[PDB]
Formats: structure tokens, C-alpha cells, sequence
């Protein structure tokens, strides 16, 4: 029972990482630092549990987390990293779609206004990484911005938001997507006076949000090109290459990188749920999530239920919250697909 596994991990995560004010600590050792974007993804994990169970017990924990983020972020929701605001805004819109709780919509509305301010024509378009890095346009600040815009379009049907989604996605595809594989390069910035793309950094979460944005744009327009884009990127995830070792999504370390795998699995799974996906691709994608979930469960989880950065080995020491969230996201995705 994969839902039973996910619920066990939800409980272990909440029990080990909950700190004051309804937020979640950086690790299970000596660090109580508040990580804004990690806590945003804990909200996503709590939403995963709510959708699977229908258990209203998740709702007060979600609300306490939303309000605790405001306090620990300095009595505000704005953050210097634009991608951080995008992650929280996405989770807030997800919550509003399921609960109609206007408090989440108001936060999302604020964060969308800030996200749109990061856009510029530097490097041809794209949302900046930070409010003060006008020249650094990163996949992690554009993939999520498109997803953000698409959720808002589903909710408010403002034509300007669909235009934003299309413009963000098409800049991302034209700039940071490898035309041969569909995988996503990390960023473009000025180095020694000229624009350079970091092609060495190919992370699971960047192709993850590209897949997620393409899937949502296909749903919002019906244009097959978006589905073709998503299938190509997801097929490269499955086939041997940069992001897998022995068919398992690879170790990307702890800290921020601990969260990368879970984000890819979330949006990969959403593509596997698209009704227009061909049967053979759906089977291949479902089998890939199962293989990863089985690997983590049997090889990578501690007996208490903590996941490490390598899904194929148990962590012997500190477990960052980000790393743990990727494990819970994997199990929730597996339970969703059964
Ligand atoms: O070794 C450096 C980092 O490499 C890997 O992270 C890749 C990303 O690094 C940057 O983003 C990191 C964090 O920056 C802010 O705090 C905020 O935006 C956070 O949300 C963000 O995660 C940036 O260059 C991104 O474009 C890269 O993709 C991981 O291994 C990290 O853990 C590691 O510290
Ligand atoms: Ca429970
Ligand atoms: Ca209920
Ligand atoms: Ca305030």
C-alpha cells in the first residue's frame, strides 16, 4: 500500500521537523534555520497528503505553516529570491483550488505581482533570479513562473496571465532547453562582458518545471507542441543519461539540491496523468516512478522513515528537510498513480 507508505512519511516528516510557529527546521540535527522555499515545498507536501486522504487534519497544519512563513520571513511574504516567491505562490494557488480559502489566494496575488517585476528583455526575456540580479535569468525562476501563471489563469481566467505563461515558457524553451534532449540548462548570465549559459548544471528540478509548464500549457491551449515538448523531456529523464544512475534519479546532494528530485517527480507524474499522453508513454512513465519508489523504500529509507540524497543508500548522518521532502514527494506521486 503506497498510500500507507506516504502517510507514514508524512507523519515522520511532521514529527521530526516541526518547530515553533508551525514551520519546519533545516535538519534533524543542530540547525533550526528557517528556509523559506523549503517550507514552501512542505506546504506542497501537506497538500499532497490532503488530496490523497481527504483528512481535514492537514488543513490546520497548512494554515499554521502559511502564517509561520510570514513571521519567520520577517513579517512579510516578499523575498529577495524571486524563485522563492514563485514556489510559495504555486503552493498557495494549489491550496485555493482545493479549499477556496481566500487567505492563500491573497498571498499568491501578492507574490505574482512581485514575480512579474523580475521580467526584463535582458537575454531576450525571462524572469530574473533575484530582485537585484537583472542579468541572471535562471530556469528555477522561469519554469515555476510559468506554472504559477498557468494556475492563476485556471483560477482567474485573466488573459494577461495566459500571455505571461506563453512568453515565459517560450523564452525558457528558446534559451535554456537543450534542443537535442529536452533537458534544461541552469541559467544565463553575463560573464567577462558576454552572455554565457551554464550547460554543465543540468538538474532534475529544472527539467521538472519545464515538463510541468509544458503539461499545463497543453491543458490551457490544446496545442500538441506543448505535449510533444513534455514527452521529449520526460523520455530523456527515463532513458539512461545525465539524471539517472541505474534507472534511479541521481544523488544531487543535500541542502537546496535535496529538494530537486521531488520537484521533478511531482511534474513528471502530472504529465503521466495527462489524458492525451499515448498509452505506451504513460506505461513507461508510471513504471519509472514505481522503480524509483521501490528503490527508495527498500534501499534508501531508514527504518524510522528518513530519506537521504541517494535513493539507493540510507543516510548515515544528518538529513536536511529538503532531502526528506523529495522522499515524501516520491511516495505521494507513486500513491497518486496507483
Ligand atoms: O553548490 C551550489 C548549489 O548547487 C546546487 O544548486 C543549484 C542552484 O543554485 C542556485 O540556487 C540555490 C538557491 O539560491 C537561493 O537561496 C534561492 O534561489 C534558492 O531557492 C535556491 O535553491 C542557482 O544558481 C540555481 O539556478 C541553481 O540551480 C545545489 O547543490 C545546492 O544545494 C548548492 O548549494
Ligand atoms: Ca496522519
Ligand atoms: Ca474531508
Ligand atoms: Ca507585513
Amino acid at each position: 500500500d503506497w498510500g500507507e507508505v506516504a502517510e507514514n512519511l508524512q507523519e515522520q516528516t511532521y514529527n521530526i521537523y516541526l518547530t515553533s510557529n508551525g514551520t519546519f527546521r533545516q535538519d534533524n540535527e543542530g540547525n533550526e534555520n528557517f528556509n523559506y522555499w523549503w517550507n514552501a515545498h512542505m506546504l506542497d507536501v501537506l497538500i499532497d497528503g490532503y488530496e490523497r486522504t481527504g483528512d481535514e487534519s492537514y488543513l490546520p497544519k497548512m494554515k499554521s505553516l502559511l502564517e509561520g512563513i510570514e513571521v519567520r520571513n520577517g513579517n512579510k511574504y516578499e523575498n529577495v529570491f524571486i524563485n522563492n516567491m514563485e514556489w510559495l505562490g504555486i503552493a498557495c494557488l494549489r491550496t485555493y483550488k482545493l479549499t477556496n480559502d481566500q487567505q492563500y489566494k491573497e498571498v499568491a496575488d501578492l507574490l505574482w505581482e512581485e514575480t512579474k517585476q523580475g521580467w526584463s528583455d535582458v537575454h531576450g526575456g525571462g524572469i530574473a533570479w533575484k530582485t537585484d540580479t537583472p542579468n541572471s535569468k535562471n530556469a528555477c525562476s522561469n519554469g515555476p513562473a510559468a506554472i504559477f501563471a498557468l494556475y492563476l489563469y485556471e483560477i482567474d481566467q485573466d488573459e494577461e496571465d495566459l500571455e505571461w505563461a506563453k512568453k515565459i515558457y517560450h523564452w525558457l524553451k528558446d534559451t535554456l532547453v537543450d534542443p537535442e534532449s529536452g533537458l534544461v540548462w541552469d541559467n544565463i548570465d553575463y560573464h567577462d562582458g558576454e552572455a554565457i549559459i551554464n550547460r554543465d548544471w543540468i538538474f532534475t528540478y529544472n527539467v521538472g518545471t519545464y515538463i510541468g509548464a509544458a503539461n499545463l500549457l497543453h491543458q490551457a491551449t490544446g496545442e500538441g507542441m506543448y505535449l510533444d515538448d513534455a514527452i521529449k523531456s520526460a523520455s530523456s529523464v527515463v532513458a539512461p543519461g545525465e539524471l539517472t544512475t541505474g534507472g534511479v534519479l541521481k544523488n544531487e546532494g543535500q541542502g537546496d539540491g535535496g529538494l530537486f528530485k521531488g520537484i521533478l517527480v511531482r511534474y513528471f507524474t502530472q504529465l503521466a496523468l495527462n489524458p492525451d499522453l499515448p498509452d505506451g508513454k504513460r506505461n513507461e512513465f508510471e513504471e519509472f516512478v514505481l522503480f524509483n519508489a521501490e528503490t527508495l523504500y527498500h534501499n534508501g529509507l531508514t527504518s524510522a522513515g528518513l530519506a537521504g540524497p541517494n535513493w539507493n543508500d540510507e543516510p548515515s548522518g544528518r538529513v536536511d528537510l529538503s532531502t526528506q521532502l523529495s522522499g515524501v514527494m516520491l511516495m505521494e506521486a507513486k500513491a497518486l498513480l496507483e
